[PDB]
């Protein structure tokens, strides 16, 4: 029995692909998840494609407490330890949910002068935001992520930071993940606590809905007033610094497998997939010695080709079993390679979107490199496709409800948090953000009636 | 106020050269640290060295829960939440303080033949253990570290796994941090809580105490049993697993720091060290192009010899601060790149164990990579030196008393808990390990004068 289809019961699918392709099982805490090896594999590489990004662009880890004093914050998102040392606490602390409080509160006493910046630094690790509803990926108490915290001497210098990082997560998700994403600033409403404003990447799953996908915020002097944090400018003159913070979870993951899955299982995009092409041996004993000799050879053929590639060599499962493992995990090619197939020096490749043929062994390792590049291009057009075939310029709430119902709705906001608000009440949409690049226009609120805000159309869509 | 010589006050020492390196700071909670760019860096490149140990021995990562039930395990050690989702709990969880209980939680329920072993799996991630005063490195509440557990069907490939990584933890140490250590067991008063027996990699720093660079320990089927982590093996018969348990903490750095440093700061073993060799280029209004052009063209040759080079031309900072600061820090070599000797195609190639010389820009990307292979060799050398120079046998416990004041007092023991209990309470001295491989001797406890157990001499010292 395989999963339920997407057009099922999407969400049950969902989670089941998850449980199938053993990215992750539930932890004996309500809430809390455990990331098998195949699904900690697919974040290591977002980690280290994000890492090589952030350190280009003179960014630097480090490492900032687990517990943040209350005082720099029970809200219910939060997780508190009441009792440690066996006694209990003067003053709880909180685990934290983000890290921008600590951080401020170290560049008070870090940050001196002009000297002393611009502070860029980044740190890989875990927060807690309780949750009681389980959804691997998407929703639980505890998550791994990454967040980016600076401190910089001019408001300019700041707003850029904020601009450059978003366009790192945005080339992640287009030329890494394959997903494609809308840039743009998340209304009053929906911008980070603490934040002037929050710029972000909105795209827009298989199921229709919108998922952020990452995220860059410009705090002003926000966080430099509430924790003091002041430097001597060149001039002589004491001066607040501007920071910023910017972060992308393992939410990203789920933004792979709803974008790309489909009934069969996952399909990870070739750039950030563990396993690029996982080999199948297809033998007897008679030719076993022969193809392993011609598989393990491949094998390393590729490796020379600096693809990833897996040898499945498991001597205790019908290649059909393995064949199904794979495409349940998504890996974008797979190569059976057989007694008959071997002889003309040739093998199979069966591509998981779709089709085979029996190619020169010889000519795999110059081929797959080009042929990844297109599976992860083919990708993008699809996902491309879709928003394509749900995205809907609206004019009036009914046209409006009928497109978030779709997916992406392009409709006229006053602006007014308690007019987007009742939006939200009605259809349960919000807006995902006010796009950059979006051809100007000027008309009336969807909703209201009232005349529009924001100079262009805001893009609306059921989210997760 | 300089660097308190280790002569002088060792202690009042490592908390100015961990404060000075810019290594860590004090967080706003007792007991809790911030580990900074430099420091981090540091645990990075073990990070990454380790990871592929574990890698090529078979061991995959994953992400098991923060929080652990209670009743898997309020003691001391327990940073225990109370509160959470704005209710209180009605079954408090525990902030995990290592992971054994819910990974074998996890594989109660993973196992079910002998087709789902072995298990080899490794976490990076956090624990808490509640501490009172803290110590960078040492002693603090949270810290980072990596947790491996494994999972076998027979005892001996469990305990063969338990040697394989404390040995993978030794070649660390050795070959990248140029720290001797000793390989042994743990007596029964030092092993860990839940293990058959604890093997360890004891290394003496220049004080003359002693510290555990890694763990590795044998669990036999203690929380197999405990948990019902069992498997049908291939007899069709349902047995019990073995499992091992292995762990290096952050606490690997404060182990570098105080194995190399001397009254100048750090001094960083190269093949661990963040940037091997620093260029800070000096130079004026008029000769800044030229200058910077000919440490950028050094900066891509030692790049390319596949060193981690760094060039310091900061605007927020002079020569002279710098060459003080990556002095402090620990750099293995240091470039500096004028002018005047940029006219005659030179620079002053200064070493942090000492010495300088004016050389050609030509000569430094072939001879460097020789000279960080000698640096590191020397580095091991005079600690091997040390450790000779401060370990004595003793057979009375006069003898005990004195050699325990200065390093390792190699002495007999009977062997019973309550007689090397008395000791560590008159002497503070502990039990570090009985080494692998050691002179068989028979004798008579340095204590209680009863007939010596281990077959040889146990290796003594007042730790950390
Ligand atoms: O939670 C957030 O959205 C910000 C950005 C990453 C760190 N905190
Ligand atoms: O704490 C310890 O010693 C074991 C080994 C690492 C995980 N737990
Ligand atoms: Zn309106
Ligand atoms: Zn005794």
């Amino acid at each position: 029995k395989g999963l339920t289809p997407q057009s099922q019961d999407f969400s049950e699918w969902y989670l089941e692909v998850i449980q199938k392709a053993e990215l992750a099982d539930y932890g004996p805490v309500r809430g809390t998840i455990v990331v098998r090896p195949y699904g900690y594999a697919i974040w290591e590489n977002i980690q280290q494609v994000l890492d090589r990004m952030f350190k280009e662009t003179g960014h630097q880890n480090a490492y900032f407490p687990l517990f943040i004093p209350m005082s720099f914050l029970f809200s219910p998102e939060l997780a508190v330890v009441t009792h440690a040392g066996g006694e209990e606490l003067e003053e709880p602390l909180a685990v934290r949910p983000t890290s921008e409080t600590v951080i401020g509160y170290m560049w008070s006493k870090w940050i001196r002068s002009w000297r002393d910046l611009p502070q860029l630094l980044n740190q890989w690790g875990n927060v807690v935001r309780w949750e009681m509803r389980t959804r691997p990926f998407l929703r639980t108490s505890e998550f791994l992520w990454q967040e980016g915290h600076t401190a910089h001497a001019t408001r300019e210098e700041a707003e850029e930071e904020v601009r450059r990082m978003l366009s790192i997560y945005a080339r992640l998700a287009r030329e890494y993940a394959a997903i494609p994403v809308i840039e743009g600033l998340k209304t009053e409403k929906e911008k980070f606590a603490g934040a002037v404003y929050t710029t972000t990447i909105e795209a827009l799953m298989k199921d229709g809905k919108a998922l952020q996908a990452g995220t860059s915020h410009y705090l002003g002097e926000n966080f430099a007033r509430a924790f003091d944090i002041k430097f001597q400018d060149r001039d002589l003159q004491v001066k607040y610094v501007h920071t910023t913070s910017w972060g992308l979870s393992w939410r990203f993951i789920g933004a792979i497998i709803m974008t790309h899955g489909d009934d069969r299982g996952l399909v990870l995009p070739p750039r950030l997939a563990p396993i690029q092409v996982v080999i199948v041996p297809i033998y007897k004993d008679e030719s076993r010695e022969r193809v392993l000799e011609a598989a393990q050879g491949l094998r390393q053929a590729l490796l020379a080709q600096g693809l990833r590639v897996h040898l499945d060599d498991r001597d205790q499962h019908t290649p059909g079993y393995k064949f199904h493992e794979w495409e349940l995990k998504g890996v974008p090619f797979r190569v059976e390679l057989g007694p008959k197939d071997l002889e003309g020096g040739q093998a199979v490749l069966a591509s998981r979107l779709g089709g085979k043929e029996t190619l020169p062994l010889a000519a795999l390792p110059e081929a797959l490199p080009g042929k990844l590049d297109a599976f992860h291009e083919e990708l993008y057009r699809r996902a491309l496709a879709f928003r394509e075939d749900h995205t809907r310029k609206v004019d009036t709430y009914e046209a409006f409800k009928e497109a978030v119902q779709e997916g992406f709705a392009l409709a006229f906001h006053c602006g007014d948090k308690a007019c987007e608000r009742l939006i939200q009440e009605e259809t349960t949409a919000t807006t995902r953000c006010v796009p950059f690049e979006a051809e100007p226009e000027e008309g009336f609120c969807v909703r209201c009636g009232r005349p529009s805000a924001y100079g262009k159309r805001v893009v609306f869509a059921k989210a997760y």
